[PDB]
DNA sequence: AGAGGTCAAGGCTAGA
DNA sequence: TCTAGCCTTGACCTCT
């Protein structure tokens, strides 16, 4: 019973490098794949549930890498 | 094939086959608790430019093909499978 | 396992 | 106001 490592959500395995939910590992295959460029609209230290974490890609992006999403996989 | 006015379906919205319009109809209609009502006799036809001339017999026509008032989720949470 | 793919949920905001 | 075309998302799915 783990937790992904960016949001706290249910995680079901590794994904990219670290274990992750289905939402973090789609939502990371498609920043990369698509080459998307973010922004933070506030303070770049927006919270990352379950409940928020759609509420800014750029610090759930940033999260990702911190953590250790590899892009090279992509 | 739209099941409601006829236009063309994008695939299934909340139990049937649906165009993208009565989808976000549906949608709006449910979650902002609408009540319409029909100044006519509560039997305006349903089609692509005639569907917005009646909200209430548009949403009508929704729940009797089959759109599920369930179908609208209380997290609010996108994506997934039901 | 852990990649990539599926496709109906909800989100955004032009255009009427 | 409201509409709907298009985008973003994620629990399952097939594939390597
Ligand atoms: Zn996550
Ligand atoms: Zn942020
Ligand atoms: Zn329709
Ligand atoms: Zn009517």
């Amino acid at each position: 019973q783990r937790t992904c490592l960016i949001c706290g959500d249910r995680a079901t395995g590794l994904h990219y490098g670290i274990i992750s939910c289905e939402g973090c590992k789609g939502f990371f295959k498609r920043s990369i794949s698509n080459k998307r460029v973010y922004r933070c609209s506030r303070d770049k230290n927006c919270v990352m549930s379950r409940k928020q974490r759609n509420r800014c890609q750029y610090c759930r992006l940033l999260k990702c890498l911190q953590m250790g999403m590899n892009r090279k996989a992509i």
